[PDB]
Formats: C-alpha cells, structure tokens, sequence
C-alpha cells in the first residue's frame, strides 16, 4: 500500500533531541497543513501528539514540535526521557479525495539509560500452599536494566532441570523491567533438601538468593 | 470518556466469525463516512483492512466487511483464521482537531486450545525481607488462556492504589501463559492491616486469594 516516508528507527539519550522527518506530505488538492503526529506505546492505541503541523492538544508536553517545509513534515522531541521511547507516526490528509495516509512508522530507542541491578527476592511455598499438597518457589527479579536475565535454580548445590518456568521481562511503569521465575515442587521434594535456591545472572553479575523449609 | 469505544477483548474458534463494534461515531464532528478499521499485529505497523465504513483495499480479503447504523460501526470477520489474531482497532476522521482518533483497541484471540482458567498463588512477604525493612506481597498467576487478565489489590477490604506493578502475560513452556503482580509496602503498613487479597479476573469470571500477617 501507499504511506509517507519515515524512517525507520531513530535514538538519542536522555536529554537529547531527534527529529523525525515525514516525507511525502504534500497534498495533490488544497494547501493541506493537515499534519498530525501520533505516539504509539506497546498494546495501546497510537495517541495524537500534534496536528495542523504544529498545536498540540492539551496535555501534551511543549517537548513536542512540529513543523512543515515543502513535500516534508518534521516532529521534534526536544529533551528526551526514557518514557519517550515508542512507535511514532505521521498523517496527513492527501490529495486522495477524502483519505487520510499514514507513514510506516519509525520506532525510537533511548540509549544510555543506566545500568541497574536487579533486586531478587526469593518466596518459599505458602502454609496455605502446603495444605492443598502442593509446593511453589517464586524468585521475584526487579527493578533491572537492561531487560535482559538469565535465570537458575539449585536443589541444595545441585541445578535444578525441570519444573521451571520464567516469564519474559516485562517493562513497568519505572522504565525498569521486572520478572519471575517459578519452580513447582511435591510438598515432599521441598522438604528432602535444606535448601534451595534462585541465581541470577544481569550483565555478567551473579546474584543468588537461597531459602530453607521452616 | 473515550471519544471512541470498543471491547478491550473477544474471542472466537476457527471457522466462526465474530463482530468488534465501535461506538461514538455519530458525536465525531465531522466524521461523515470516515470510519476505518485497523489491524495490528505485534511489531508491526496498522493496516487498513476497511475505509468509508465498508470499502476494502486492495489486498484485503473479503471475510472482512465493515457496517455504520447511528452511533455504532461495526467489524465482522467471517471464517475466522488463526492469523488474524491480533489488536483491532476502529477510528474516525475528527473534523475538530483535523485527525484521525482511534478507538481504544480490541484485542482478538482466535482460541487455539480450551479456554484456562488462572491458578491464583499468594505469597506474603519473605523474613530475610522484612529482615530489611521491606515488605513484598506477589501473586503469581499462571495457566491461563487466553492471556489476558485484570488484577486487583485489597488491603483489608479497601482497594489498594499505589504499590502495584503487574508484569505483561508471557507463554510458557505448555504453551499457556503466567503473570506475576507485586505490590510494594513498608513492614509497618504490612503489620497495620489484617488480610490482604489478590483478585484476578480473566474472562468475566473473578478469583481471590488473601494472606494475613502471621
């Protein structure tokens, strides 16, 4: 199909600016200044950022400008913060009688964010649990970055290969990444070891928690 | 209020069809007939599946057909197929700000396996924890499906607010998915209440789990 120009990816660190450029603007008819950027985050719907080339509905920082120069649009974010970090998308209203064309999209990344350990913590089964005949360990990581995490369980000082399940980190709403790994055990497995344990491995740094029946 | 809505979800079988509506198109301000929908896939960019309420571009399969009657526009896919599983969502054209304004998005699960409902596990906090004056709470949810669910906090039967981050459903290993949600406290307010409950809904029905200081 038919969509304005954008590249495809663009990055900054924090504090800097980017520029995204639209191109293909141009209406065929009538001086069309019917620009509009749109910010799109991860399973929600894109939200407009600015329109008419450049005003900006309430509620959306002064860090976004636009503006127009020929068969080119611009959307410019001025002092970029982690929680910029989306899929931006330009429109404008083309000359295709009554028909709005989007562009494909430019996804920005914002490097340079900083190193930050993950915090571990380690729950041992529930007395609750325990009643039903069953046994669950959850190895709680948070508040780490980049969001990438390897993650081991040991049975005393031995590893642990089977009933081990860990999610994929998942951004939350301090730009850090959390996760958890779980190991489901017999109430009988947990109490034929002295301990057990969750190691966890961030940027070359090991970390490892451990935890005892009681 | 959302100039547009929709239903977060829905979900059908293969070879059935289902209807994603869409409502608010009649108080869009110059809207007339500019009513399309979008599918997203994760990744990627929207596409245009329908234009001026039922055109199609090209490309598009006929199983897919759009409908307006008054306040309401209507998506209907046919023969439901497992690529079309993906986010939904219907826009305007809105005459005041010279945009297109979208619908919040419906996610469409094409049901692969039996629904599953969650298994609901409560963890309070560890001693070598609040050994280090923090207090943790995690729900862990896991074997559910489809994968979406919604989770709220009670500290002793008032909804609990702040504190709380939900990881994003991940699909394990057996091909279901498990999510964890944390709730962040001081050991004070942990001792300051009497039960703490974790309720989770997924697909119009709602479990609870609570844990007390002990």
């Amino acid at each position: 199909q038919t969509a304005l120009t954008q590249p495809a990816s663009v990055s900054g660190s924090p504090g800097q600016s980017i520029t995204v450029s639209c191109t293909g603007v141009s209406s065929i008819v009538g001086s069309y200044n019917l620009v509009s950027w749109y910010q799109q985050h991860p399973g929600k719907a894109p939200k407009l950022l600015t329109y008419e080339v450049n005003k900006r509905p309430s509620g959306v920082s002064d860090r976004f400008s636009g503006s127009k120069s020929g068969n080119s649009a611009s959307l410019t974010i001025s002092g970029l913060q982690a929680e910029d970090e989306a899929d931006y998308y330009c429109s404008s209203y083309d000359g295709s009688s009554t028909s709005v064309v989007f562009g494909g999209g430019t996804k920005l990344t914002v490097l340079g964010q900083p190193k930050a350990a993950p915090s571990v913590t380690l729950f041992p089964p529930s007395s609750e649990e325990l009643q039903a005949n069953k046994a669950t360990l959850v190895c709680l990581i948070s508040d780490f970055y980049p969001g990438a995490v390897t993650v081991a369980w040991k049975a005393d000082s031995s590893p642990v290969k089977a009933g081990v399940e860990t999610t994929k980190p998942s951004k939350q709403s301090n730009n850090k990444y959390a996760a958890s790994s779980y190991l489901s055990l017999t109430p009988e497995q947990w109490k034929s070891h002295r301990s057990y344990s969750c190691q966890v491995t961030h940027e070359g740094s090991t970390v490892e928690k451990t935890v005892a029946p009681t």
